[PDB]
RNA sequence: UUAGUAGUACACUACU
């Protein structure tokens, strides 16, 4: 990126520097170099010369010299750059900056003064400041005329580099307070106030009393003294901030040394994982348990682990419909026995007989569902009646009716009493995972699924995954591609598969299951069945299955028996009761089942595919709440177990409760069990890489991967990484929405009021010095916040205007969506008379709906919770934006500023009301949401905003970071230690290591000095905060209010006021929980609940010290830090103690902290420190009132836990794998391109986080399985779109009407669906085009475009792009869409709705809104800037039909099975797709495809149409130009292992409601109407002002009159896609794990490309031109030029590298002339370097051919006193192209780049005595600019480069071979605790030149061929041998030249041409013995081919099967020249 | 709103 000398400097001048004002010019001369560097680079990027503080008055003698400079006034500035073009001079001034304030000023300051002298000439001077963001890197320039020269301008820049060095000048300097001051823009602006009066209600306020009460005297008065001082009046803002800090600095100074000192009173005794701590922990558990829950050792008592029974498929047996449902019926008559259900079972497949009448089966059940597929809506009103067939009354296809006269009156009861449990109605049943004859018959069930699932299905291994993704896998990596056909060859696929396809039938089934009817649901499987029962949502299902012979049946726990049938065996699996949630995960379990197979196989031999998917069936398909239990603690458990220091025993002793409910459960415990104490014994196997470090970044960093390591869940060995993923991974099998809410409440409210009791009873005292449990250090807190107060207000000074802007403090609340959003909100007052009347309504309509049911199958409150509490506080829930619109109407919020508005609420707003909804996550343990009042939800706004942006300065805090950007931060703060370790090691050790070396003699006096030496220590300690809202003092942020300077003294009384408030706060116990406990029958012992409640009175408790969960996150994040900040101070003091280094770096976030701390030792052992860190943790934290779980707390030497985010040793690793498990069930169920689109969105998410691209093409696989599922669209389903469109396969059918898509991952990660449409077109442009233009850019290809011809096209070809132009461009672009028949539901809670009742009711008001809004079209897309706006536009809102529901939430379960039933059904209304055309009712799928055909034929393709697509898409998009680009310039080079792996930042490719406001209106309200003036072109260019106006004109006279509907609905389209041109997208963090750093774009692009190619290598990548193209107006100058630069770097280093010294000038000269470089000659090149402004770059390339004069010199000599002569002799004695002497010691730059780009050079060959260096220039392996790699290569690599011509003497010839020293890569041990070896370049010595190298390796390569090619016992000797090589030899001239044969030849050429053999080599033909005649030349195929026989061969590696290879193919193809199949006519006509 | 009466409608259908 930047210069690299200037860079080492400016970093010696850091150290170098004591003083601030040193410093100071540190920073001011750091700005010029930045500056320069953005011009030295834009000057090349825009062709023009550089220059540098020219005066203004010389700038005009260069265009008019006539009129002399003195007399002719001109303007005395000093502009950069100038250019003087069609009469118009354009000054240029760049500078670097976040903001154009900086430009504006100099922009007015140039345009007033140019304009003395612009009217004295008469010649106009136009103003040209670029400026360019540091960080964001976006280009602005504000001339106009300028914008239409350069239509593109290259910026790959890198401001990266410099900010290194500004890290380092702000650490050494920037605790000092001197250089603080030096650094100022504005020193200090406090904005305007957001209050006006003060509180004085707070100094009364009884919490203020008891916060003094504890609070000491002096500190008293300094909380008065804090609160009512004002920044703004006295000189400076920090005069309180810093007179508090100086009287607290007593006990601080004394409290820091007290913690420090404690590193002499540590021992090597901390609490460290052990076999038997592990142990005593697991028997405390056992007696927990045993007690907690009723432990069972009965095998009856287990619950199922999979509630499914797989039978093998009979094939003998129909596949057919109507012949199962008899089969079924006949098979459960003929069961025989005697049991409890046996006659029940019995009568119900009576019940289902249809026998003779099989045919009236086939019509009565075709006629209802063609009934149901005529109409959109459900058929109402008409009654279903069943028909009698033999025994049954058929209802429905697969639906009977249950004959009461079938069934006896008490086998009727028996099945539905007992069995189904319709009508049944003190400690949890659990089975004895310690009881080993438990655990064995746990284990013989898993020895009995493997024995049955393992044999395979005899099926073809061939479904839609593998039909239609398997190429695209298998290319990827080959493994996987076999992997997945071991799984579906195998019964474990048929099992689950046919449960996932039986389950989408039960619930299809179960739908319209009624209460006198049971269904049966068949599968593809024609043994297996399910009967679902009725159901009185609930699901009741069995399943039936007809097995071979008896006990050929899978049973995980859920069978309930099998029976002896007349014919087979038949069994019938205990009645399952689930809910449709659950069923519909088991649906989509195929999907999770595949990925936790292949993921853990992935790229692993050791483990048994078949053990993989035993353990995966029973994850991917636990649908029970018992494996929960296992799954999330074992991560801890495991991690715990293998960390340096961490508390097992406290965590398995307390927090491990295993729920063993079923019998998996009980086999996995033990599973877990084991594998912690394998842990133990696997910490030290763990080994760390070998870190090649050398200098910006490692390559080869992080853990080394071995596997030594145990797997966990099945037998085999484990890589670490693939460890992690065995422990972590297994959580994300866990199911969403479990937890039963009746239950969660009760458990979730228990434990606030046992913690609030706590609180009550026990903790009294604020305060303390000892550290205790909820207590905080007073004088320690008091001061830490101080000293951090300032240092967050010293570096942002604008810190109160950052706040204001960035959060919207100033501007009107209906602008903030967090008050304007549809959230849940909580409302306080009276409402017992509405919550009574809808009560009841549901106490009737129970009544209704039992009514129905007695009769059928008989089978069979508010007011009394008001009556019993007294003290019950009414509330109820409403909207966030509903709350907002009541509270405008009743007036009490106003367009007054949202701050302005909250202040007074603080003071208004007194007593606040919270309650709690539980999320029910996929953890355990049950996590709670507080919600409350949305008056408190704009007092936690403020409070928290302004610590939001105060956090942020701190980088210590990692909440400020968004997405997933904390990735990248772990590894920048890790590789900072890596660093530092190694750096400081080499600074202390240097001066011992120094006679180890010296003596290594003895040996044994080495060991005495190399152990009295530094010592590295680095941990990490992975740490989570114990109750971090309940247990931590509230009182503690009373003082962060007070001591803010950035608050003004009235704000401070109102802010804490409500604070004060907020601790006398309320919670509603929700009424679902109070009604649980309505009922009594009996109450709880000890009932906490009841206790708090009075015996349950009120339905509110006060909660106090328990600040609410996430209500004040930023707040105790910004403590945390200050915590976090005084656990650095203490250990810096205890390490200066013993004399060394530290580097302590702490990561924050709310709860969750990692700190990573890295020590240089000299004196006491490593151990000590360990046991002392973990010591001052704790203390730190507890000085503050937090507390650190030590029990989930562990540290390592490497790992980092932050968020679940991992990092090792600098590499970064997530768990690829959780992402992988989304793409199942995610999504709204709306269409199949909107189902896709999330689904896909979360495999493209897997890439970021470091996923194989095989893997990641799974999910992409699965997705579109159960995207096509869901609307049967699947190969062989009902809508199977391929017959119905002209196409080959689903590739070339638009993914729009679903297909596949068919794109390369690396477009698909960058962009994803689009990408498929993207692709379509860039196979056209490499089909479609010439020889010339098709290797240019793009842009070149896409002008060609309207020369094509149409006709040329295809079928399919012409179809895509008919929709593509007519459909896709205008209209997420979806076309095929089912539309529902929802209703509204109940909105009766919202006050806003009932104004649009009353606004529908009255006549014309509705009318009057439209009429209204068509003045002000703003508000129909985007919500108002003020209050009348905002409020009307929520009433417009509801009149979408589609609003009013979006308020309600659908069941994704249920929606789920409504998109399947409602498939062959109308719901496509066709009149939106033909409306286009065009510019009936609704239409079926079916239908949808026939209709579009209909309308897709009549359309025209034209030249024109084709290039609309190729604007519209490609050339409108700048990022989709570049995409496009980055796959045609593609040029995939060196295949390489992921050895190091990357953190990077995804690049750039680049007013809102306001705007719309000055286009309704030209006029607006200065910047903004230059925004218009864009909006004017966007809406001229596409032309949709009239369009849209022109549609709307004649739609008038189509219909009649005025239709207010059209001229409203066709306005907001118009402002609609306005809003998306308008309001710009926020460019979000997204970091992408890479195989190295990408600082800029085109970094990115390749490597991003070269990382989801293969699995097993990454590829580095190159490009012919440029790829970064910005649009059409922009048509290569920029992209010639560097093709230049690389060339000649390139040659000239190849030259100065390789090539002898003695003939670099005559090389050069020969590749100037007759060479080609990327397809441009090398002349052409060179021309344009010497045409060039920037020839000062390549001096010594301009010396060496001539082409170097003065001007070059003086050039040179002023951008950092020369005579050409001076060059002439000084150079003499210097041979080197890419160095020259210009002084004494100044030698010339030629900036060397990668030697990856040779391979672009094409050429004649320069043959110099045996060598090729063209060959050379092309090959791979040779090219290294390592000694030891060149010198240990093969002789295959090599012999490339030989032709001869007849040489001699090998060592002669290789002349021409640089004779100057290599480079050697040299390892260290770095003797650190985690020891490691740092791998860096050397220069090696002398004797170490490539020649030397190369002949090394001939010669030990050599001798191997010898040897090998002997064949006698003689050697390369003995013509006896030289007439069998000559043999050898011979035939591979007269064969075929394939690949095999050359190396052989040259192999054997190289070996005579040493021997001194090259005499005679090039004169061996085909021997005597061969040719019969030597005239007539006869060659002897039968003697040659038995010769080749005759070769004994050698089996010595590598030539073992190179020969072997070579003889079977010379034979096959001699062979193959006799073998002609000749014509059978052919032989008849000659004879 | 209130009450009474009569109703409430459909998927897989496979190499198995
Ligand atoms: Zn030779």
């Amino acid at each position: 990126g930047m210069d690299y000398q200037e860079y080492q400097q400016f970093l010696a001048r850091i150290n170098t520097a004591r003083d601030a004002c040193v410093a100071k010019d540190i920073d001011v001369d750091l700005l010029m170099a930045r500056h320069d560097y953005f011009g030295r680079e834009l000057c090349k990027s825009l062709n023009i010369e550089y220059r540098n503080d020219v005066p203004f008055i010389d700038i005009i003698l260069d265009i008019r010299p006539e009129v002399d400079p003195l007399t002719i006034d001109a303007p005395h500035i000093t502009p950069d750059n100038y250019l003087y073009i069609n009469n118009v001079l354009y000054i240029i001034d760049y500078k670097v900056s976040v903001s154009n304030e900086s430009s504006v000023i100099t922009y007015d300051k140039y345009y007033e003064l140019t304009r003395d002298i612009s009217d004295r000439l008469s010649i106009p001077i136009e103003i040209v400041i670029i400026r360019i963001d540091p960080v964001s890197r976006d280009l602005h320039i504000n001339s106009d005329r300028f914008k239409e020269l350069y239509p593109t301008i290259v910026v790959d820049i890198n401001f990266n580099q410099f900010f290194d060095l500004k890290q380092l000048l702000y650490e050494k300097f920037g605790d000092d307070e001197e250089f603080l001051l030096k650094v100022a823009h504005g020193d200090f602006t406090l904005t305007a106030p957001w209050c006006k009066t003060g509180c004085p209600e707070f100094w009364k306020h009884p919490i203020y009393k008891e916060f003094k009460m504890s609070m000491p005297v002096p500190e008293r008065r300094l909380f008065e003294e804090s609160v009512k001082f004002n920044a703004y009046e006295s000189e400076r803002w920090n005069t309180n901030l810093v007179k508090i800090r100086e009287y607290t600095k007593k006990d601080y100074s004394e409290h820091i040394s007290k913690s420090a000192k404690n590193i002499f009173l540590a021992s090597g005794f901390y609490k460290q994982p052990n076999k038997n701590e592990i142990s005593e922990g697991w028997t405390l558990m056992v007696e927990r348990v045993q007690d907690q829950r009723e432990i069972s050792k009965s095998l009856h008592d287990q619950k199922p682990s999979i509630h499914f029974i797989w039978g093998a498929h009979n094939p003998g047996n129909s596949n057919n419909a109507t012949f199962k449902l008899i089969l079924l019926s006949k098979s459960l008559q003929s069961i025989k026995g005697i049991s409890t259900y046996t006659e029940a079972f019995k009568s119900l497949g009576k019940m289902m007989d249809i026998g003779d009448k099989a045919i009236e089966y086939e019509e009565f059940c075709m006629s209802l569902k063609s009934k149901a597929r005529s109409s959109w809506k459900q058929i109402m009103n008409k009654k279903l009646e069943p028909k009698q067939i033999n025994n049954a009354l058929v209802l429905w296809e697969q639906q009977f009716m249950i004959n009461n006269d079938l069934i006896d009156k008490s086998e009727k009861l028996k099945l539905f009493k007992n069995f189904c449990g319709i009508g049944k109605h003190s400690k949890p049943k659990i089975l004895d995972f310690d009881d080993a004859n438990m655990y064995l018959a746990s284990l013989t069930m898993m020895e009995q699924s493997k024995k049955i699932l393992s044999k395979s299905n005899g099926l073809k291994p061939d479904n839609f995954i593998l039909n239609e993704f398997g190429s695209r896998i298998k290319d990827a990596n080959k493994e996987t591609y076999d992997n997945m056909h071991k799984i579906f060859e195998t019964g474990y696929w048929q099992c689950i598969s046919d449960f996932s396809t039986l389950m989408k039938n039960i619930l299809s089934v179960s739908q319209y299951n009624r209460h006198n009817t049971f269904r049966i649901a068949m599968c593809a499987n024609n043994n297996v069945f399910a009967i679902v029962f009725p159901s009185a949502a609930t699901v009741v299902y069995s399943i039936i299955v007809l097995h071979k012979e008896e006990e050929n049946i899978f049973n995980p726990g859920c069978l309930h028996g099998t029976f002896k049938c007349m014919n087979g065996y038949i069994s019938i699996s205990r009645a399952i009761r689930l809910d449709k949630e659950r069923c519909q995960r088991i649906v989509s379990s195929p999907g999770l089942f595949l990925t936790t197979c292949l993921l853990f196989k992935h790229d692993n031999p050791t483990l048994v595919m078949s053990d993989i998917m035993n353990f995966s069936i029973y994850t991917s398909l636990s649908i029970t709440k018992s494996v929960l239990s296992l799954t999330e603690p074992a991560r801890y458990m495991i991690m715990n177990s293998l960390a340096i220091s961490s508390n097992v025993k406290d965590y398995i002793a307390e927090k491990f409760s295993p729920y063993t409910k079923t019998l998996f459960s009980v086999y996995m415990t033990r599973l877990i069990k084991n594998a912690c104490f394998d842990a133990y014994d696997q910490r030290q196997r763990v080994q760390l890489r070998d870190i090649y470090l050398s200098d910006y970044d490692i390559t080869q960093k992080g853990i080394k991967d071995n596997r030594e390591l145990t797997s966990i869940w099945f037998p085999g060995s484990v890589t670490l990484k693939e460890y992690l993923t065995q422990i972590y991974l297994p959580f994300y099998f866990n199911a969403k929405g479990l937890h039963e809410k009746h239950h969660v409440m009760v458990d979730l409210a228990k434990t606030i009021l046992e913690i609030e009791c706590e609180q009550r009873e026990n903790i009294k005292e604020i305060w303390s010095t000892n550290c205790t449990k909820q207590t905080v250090n007073l004088k320690i807190l008091i001061h830490s916040l101080c000293k951090n107060l300032l240092a967050d207000t010293s570096r942002h000074n604008h810190l109160r205007n950052r706040i204001e802007n960035r959060n919207n403090f100033r501007r009107s609340i209906t602008t903030i969506s967090t008050f304007t959003s549809s959230k849940s909100c909580l409302k306080i007052g009276d409402f017992r008379k509405e919550k009574e009347l809808q009560s009841v309504k549901q106490k009737k309509i129970l009544e209704v709906q039992s009514r129905k049911m007695r009769l059928a199958n008989p089978m069979f409150n508010y007011e009394m919770l008001r009556n019993a509490m007294p003290n019950y506080t009414d509330y109820i829930s409403t909207k966030v934006f509903d709350r907002l619109y009541e509270l405008l109407d009743k007036k009490v919020l106003t367009d007054k500023p949202v701050i302005e508005q909250i202040m007074d609420m603080m003071i208004d707003h007194k007593k606040f009301y919270f309650t709690f909804f539980n999320k029910g996550q996929k953890t355990s343990k049950d996590r709670e949401i507080f919600v409350g009042e949305y008056e408190a939800k704009m007092c936690m706004y403020a409070v928290e905003r302004i610590a939001k942006e105060r956090c942020k300065l701190n980088p210590d805090e990692m909440i400020s970071e968004p997405g997933d950007g904390k990735l990248k931060v772990l590894e920048q703060k890790s590789e900072q230690e890596i660093r530092f370790l190694v750096e400081t090691t080499r600074q202390k050790n240097r001066e011992i290591d120094e006679a180890i070396e010296a003596l290594a003699s003895n040996l044994g006096k080495i060991e005495k000095l190399s152990l009295g030496k530094a010592k590295g220590l680095k941990m990490e300690i992975n740490a989570d905060m114990s109750k971090w809202s309940a247990q931590d003092v509230f009182y503690k942020y009373f003082w962060l209010i007070a001591l803010d300077p950035i608050l003004y003294p009235q704000e401070k009384e109102r802010i804490l006021y409500f604070m004060c408030n907020y601790m006398d706060k309320e919670l509603i116990l929700p009424d679902e929980l109070l009604f649980n406990l309505l009922d009594q029958k009996v109450a709880y012992q000890n009932d906490i609940i009841a206790t708090m409640t009075n015996q349950l009175n009120s339905n509110t408790v006060l909660i106090k010290r328990n600040w609410l969960q996430g209500n004040f996150n930023y707040t105790s994040s910004y403590v945390h830090s200050c915590a976090m900040s005084v656990y650095k101070e203490i250990l810096k003091e205890a390490i200066t103690l013993l004399d060394g280094s530290i580097l302590v770096n702490s990561l924050v976030h709310s709860d969750d902290n990692q700190t990573s701390i890295t020590i240089v030792q000299d004196k006491m052992e490593n151990d000590k420190i360990i046991d002392f860190a973990m010591k001052e943790f704790e203390r730190a934290c507890l000085t503050f009132g937090c507390q650190a779980n030590m029990k989930k707390t562990y540290v390592t030497n490497c790992i980092k836990e932050f968020v679940s985010l991992f990092n090792l040793y600098g590499e970064p690793f997530s768990i690829y794998g959780r992402f992988l498990l989304t793409s199942v069930g995610d999504c709204a169920y709306i269409g199949p391109y909107e189902d896709l689109a999330s689904r896909i969105s979360s495999a493209q998410t897997a890439i970021k986080h470091g996923c194989p691209p095989s893997l990641a093409w799974v999910s992409i696989a699965i997705s579109h399985w159960m995207t096509s599922l869901t609307y049967n669209m699947l190969p062989g389903q009902s809508n199977d779109p391929i017959d119905y469109f002209p196409a080959e396969n689903r590739k070339d059918i638009p993914i729009e009407l679903n297909g596949v898509l068919d794109a390369p991952l690396s477009m698909i990660s960058t962009v994803g669906l689009e990408s498929g449409n993207l692709y379509f077109l860039i196979k056209l442009l490499s089909k479609y085009t010439p020889v010339m233009q098709k290797r240019e850019s793009v842009v070149n290809q896409i002008a060609e475009v309207k020369n094509w011809k149409v006709e040329d096209l295809t079928d399919n070809e012409i179809f895509r792009l008919k929709i593509l132009r007519y459909l896709v461009l205008d209209a997420g672009r979806s076309i095929l869409t089912p539309r529902k028949f929802t209703t509204a539901g109940s909105l009766r809670k919202l006050y806003s709705f009932s104004k649009y009742q009353d606004r529908l009711s009255s006549p014309g008001g509705m009318v009057e809104l439209f009429t209204y809004l068509l003045e002000k079209p703003e508000l129909l897309v985007t919500k108002g800037e003020d209050m009348k706006d905002y409020m009307e536009s929520v009433i417009f809102r509801y009149n979408s039909k589609r609003f009013k529901e979006s308020l309600s939430i659908q069941n994704p379960a249920q929606l789920f099975i409504e998109q399947i039933l409602f498939s062959h059904k109308p719901v496509i209304d066709f009149s939106g797709i033909r409306d286009k055309y065009i510019n009936l009712g609704k239409v079926t799928f079916t239908e949808a495809y026939r209709l579009l055909m209909r309308d897709l034929s009549s359309l025209e393709l034209t030249n024109d149409d084709i290039q609309v697509i190729y604007s519209y898409i490609i050339l409108n998009d700048p990022m989709m130009i570049t995409i496009a680009n980055t796959h045609i310039l593609s040029i995939y080079g060196s295949p390489q292992r992921r050895m190091g792996m990357s953190c990077s930042t995804m690049p750039e490719f680049r007013s809102p409601a306001l705007v719309l406001r000055a286009y309704s209106k030209n006029n607006p309200d200065t910047e903004m109407a230059r925004d218009l003036v864009h909006l004017k072109e966007f809406v001229e260019n596409t032309n949709l002002e009239e369009k849209m106006k022109v549609r709307i004109a004649m739609n008038e006279a189509e219909k009649g009159q005025r239709d207010i509907v059209f001229e409203l609905k066709e306005m907001t389209r118009f402002y609609q896609v306005c809003y998306e041109y308008v309001k710009s997208t926020e460019h979000k963090i997204k970091v992408f794990i890479l195989p190295a750093k990408s600082y800029t774009t085109t970094d990115f692009c390749s490597l991003m490309q070269g990382n989801l190619i293969k699995d097993k290598e990454w590829y580095t990548v190159h490009y012919l031109k440029q790829i970064l193209s910005g649009g059409h107006k922009a048509i290569n100058a920029t992209s010639e030029q560097n093709i230049a630069f690389e060339c000649f770097k390139l040659i000239t280093h190849f030259a100065d590298s390789f090539i002898d010294s003695l003939s670099r000038s005559a090389f050069l000269q020969l590749i100037i002339d007759e060479f080609s470089y990327k397809d441009v000659k090398v002349s052409k090149l060179y021309d344009i370097i010497k045409n060039g402004y920037n020839r000062t770059d390549f001096i010594p390339l301009l010396f060496r051919t001539g082409d170097l004069r003065q001007a070059d010199l003086d050039k040179y000599d002023a951008m950092k006193r020369i005579l050409i002569r001076s060059l002439d002799y000084l150079n003499n004695d210097i041979f080197s192209l890419s160095r020259i002497k210009v002084g004494l010691d100044e030698f010339a730059t030629i900036k060397k780049a990668h030697f990856s780009k040779m391979v672009s050079f094409e050429g004649p060959p320069i043959k110099t005595g045996l060598l090729d260096l063209t060959e050379l220039m092309k090959s791979q392996d040779l090219l290294n600019l390592n000694y030891d790699n060149i010198r240990n290569s093969n002789l295959i690599s090599f012999s490339k480069l030989i032709c001869c011509e007849g040489s001699d003497n090998i060592n002669d010839g290789l002349e021409f071979l640089s004779d100057d020293p290599m480079n050697f890569t040299e390892g260290e041990a770095i003797h650190s605790t985690p020891i490691f070896n740092i791998y860096y370049s050397k220069r090696g010595e002398r004797h170490m030149t490539y020649r030397n190298a190369i002949k090394l390796l001939i010669e030990r390569e050599t001798k191997i061929f010898e040897e090998a090619f002997t064949f006698s016992e003689n050697g390369f000797i003995s013509p006896e041998n030289l007439g069998c090589l000559e043999a050898v030899v011979s035939l591979i001239k007269l064969l075929k030249t394939n690949e095999w044969s050359t190396v052989i030849d040259k192999c054997i050429h190289i070996c005579l041409i040493k021997n001194g053999m090259d005499h005679m080599y090039h004169s061996f033909d085909v021997p005597k013995c061969f040719m019969g005649n030597p005239i007539t030349r006869d060659i002897n195929w039968v003697m040659f081919r038995e010769f080749i026989n005759s070769l004994p061969g050698t089996d010595i590696p590598p030539w073992n099967v190179m020969t072997e290879n070579f003889k079977k193919k010379c034979i096959a193809l001699i062979n193959s020249k006799f073998e002609t199949q000749r014509d059978f006519s052919e032989f008849t006509k000659l004879m």
